[PDB]
């Protein structure tokens, strides 16, 4: 009797798999357990697992092969999200040193928000703006936190046009704040025909 554990692991610790099998009965009977029930226990107990395969193999081997979700962003505010828009979670202690963009959105919007972070993010990076946070509301209104603590209220309209104008007309506002020892903390391109801008002292 032996347990062969494969697949790439970042969040999965040994005990996690150990405690899954143990939940099913006494140690030493583990080889007589139901392979589909083991799979259920792992999927349930370890929500960062995207795919688990469990099978018995000759001679006397329990093969368990794991595939973990891979996060590209955090998801309001306890969950994470992967490149395919799948939503999952992982105990906080296991992830406190990862620099990830933060996405916020209504429940079930994970993928909608993601495609927007994708599009906005790439139009921004073309210049120097690091897209740090992206919040979509239940109406489809958007706010962004850029590289410094810069909040960008983009609104509900056509947002790529406004984001574009922001890119064109941020350089000159930057030079204004710097000459006057401030930094641009907030921008409101929420509305056609108007913009508001807020500043704050510079560190």
């Amino acid at each position: 009797s032996k347990l062969v554990l494969t697949g790439e692991r970042h969040y999965t610790r040994n005990d996690d798999i150990r405690q899954s099998i143990l939940a099913l009965g006494e140690p030493g009977t583990f080889m007589t357990q139901d392979v589909n029930i083991i799979q259920t226990q792992i999927e349930q107990r370890l929500p960062w697992i995207k795919q688990v395969s469990v099978r018995k193999q000759w001679p006397d081997e329990l093969k368990i092969h794991l595939v973990e979700y891979v996060p590209i962003a955090r998801w309001n505010d306890q969950h994470m999200v992967d490149a395919e828009g799948n939503t999952f979670s992982v105990p906080p202690e296991r992830t406190s040193k990862q620099v990830l963009p933060m996405l916020y959105g209504p429940e079930g919007s994970a993928n909608e928000v993601l495609q927007g972070y994708r599009e906005m993010g790439q139009m921004l990076a073309k210049d120097r703006f690091t897209l740090k946070e992206a919040a979509m509301t239940a109406r489809r209104s958007w706010q962004l936190t850029l590289n410094n603590d810069i909040k960008l209220n983009l609104g509900r309209g056509d947002t790529m046009k406004r984001l574009a104008r922001f890119v064109e007309l941020y350089p000159v506002l930057q030079q204004q704040a710097q000459t006057d020892g401030k930094r641009i903390s907030y921008v409101d391109l929420r509305y056609d025909s108007g913009a508001a801008v807020g500043w704050a002292p510079l560190p």
